């Protein structure tokens, strides 16, 4: 089998995608952020905190004929960038892009964190890192990936994430016709649960590329690019104008500026993010100040390959015996 589904970002900076899935009999459709950074498939439902729920579409197991209570379990998350949410757990069948997995975990909220609430846009997360991470307690759930791989055509899936556009989620195969070049893979390390993998260094600009091995992960669930304090120092020092500002929370340039290119490198190949895609806009309404799209990791204790890398790449998540990472120019 495979799946296919288009992605959509949930405003004009990027700043997350939306993806639509079908939990229940009949279906509801939801709009959930995919995530390689965790591994709870958790929705809106009808048992949320009225006073949380303002707009998203809610997930009703009452409404489904298909829905089976998961008797004890229940499942609490926190994020990093502390938001939060737990409830209980309904076993349903979900589809997404026409693929179907039967008895999936779907983690029901009871209480979600004000950042959630504030979103309308995010019905919830479907997490697509390694099922080890899930947090649903006494007996930890499977991933959508996990549950749907041994019916797969080919053990993987693909993000292919668009800049101020939509892009496509893939379970199942590799589609040739999008992307450019070849598709180079690297080795991923499971041992923290994440795509976890080695980048072999980077570039801004135009400038020369410095060799130096960056370990991060791949995670479709942040929005900005994450490296060590060096490599961002170097970045920014590029751009007139530019600071580390600790009221605004990171590096801010001035809008007027036009933003160098940066490389990153994946083996011998190099995948290449235009400036553009590292303008987030208006630190508040009306501001000149605009946020930078590469922050510092140093806070953070991890480098995180986000969207506005991920973006710039066909990037394949192949779940074979032994995980790697592909990534392609397109």
């Amino acid at each position: 089998s495979t799946g296919s589904a288009t992605t959509t970002p949930i405003d004009s900076l990027d700043d997350a995608y939306i993806t639509p899935v079908q939990i229940g009999t009949p279906a509801q459709t939801l709009n959930l952020d995919f995530d390689t950074g965790s591994s709870d498939l958790w929705v809106f439902s009808s048992e949320t905190t009225a006073s949380e729920v303002d707009g998203q579409t809610i997930y009703t197991p009452s409404k489904s004929t298909t829905a089976k209570l998961l008797s004890g379990a229940t499942w609490s998350i926190s994020y990093g960038d502390g938001s939060s949410s737990s409830g209980d757990v309904y076993t349903d069948t979900v589809s997404v892009g026409g693929l179907t997995v039967t008895g999936q975990a779907v983690e029901s909220a009871k209480k979600v964190s004000s950042s959630f609430t504030e979103d309308s846009t995010i019905d919830g997360l479907l997490g697509l890192a390694f099922s080890t991470l899930n947090t649903v307690s006494p007996t930890q759930q499977k991933t959508f990936f996990d549950n749907a791989k041994a019916s797969l055509d080919s053990p993987v899936f693909t993000a292919d994430l668009g800049y101020h556009a939509p892009g496509t989620y893939n379970f199942g195969f590799i589609d040739t016709t999008a992307y450019t070049g070849s598709i180079t893979y690297t080795a991923v390390s499971t041992k923290q649960g994440f795509w976890e993998w080695t980048s072999t260094g980077y570039a801004v600009g135009s400038g020369t590329f410095k060799s130096t091995s960056i370990d991060g992960i791949a995670d479709t669930g942040t929005t900005l690019l994450y490296l060590p304090a060096t490599v961002v120092s170097a970045y920014w020092a590029q751009v007139s104008g530019a600071k580390s500002s600790s009221s605004v929370g990171g590096y801010v340039f001035p809008c007027s500026a036009t933003l160098p290119s940066f490389t990153f490198g994946v083996g011998s190949a190099r995948i290449v993010i235009p400036g553009d895609y590292i303008d987030f806009g208006p630190i508040s309404t009306g501001s000149s100040s605009c946020f930078g799209g590469i922050q510092s990791s140093a806070g953070i204790g991890i480098n995180i390959f986000g969207d506005v890398a991920l973006k710039a790449a066909f990037v394949v998540f192949n779940g074979a015996t032994t995980p790697t990472l592909g990534f392609a120019s397109k």
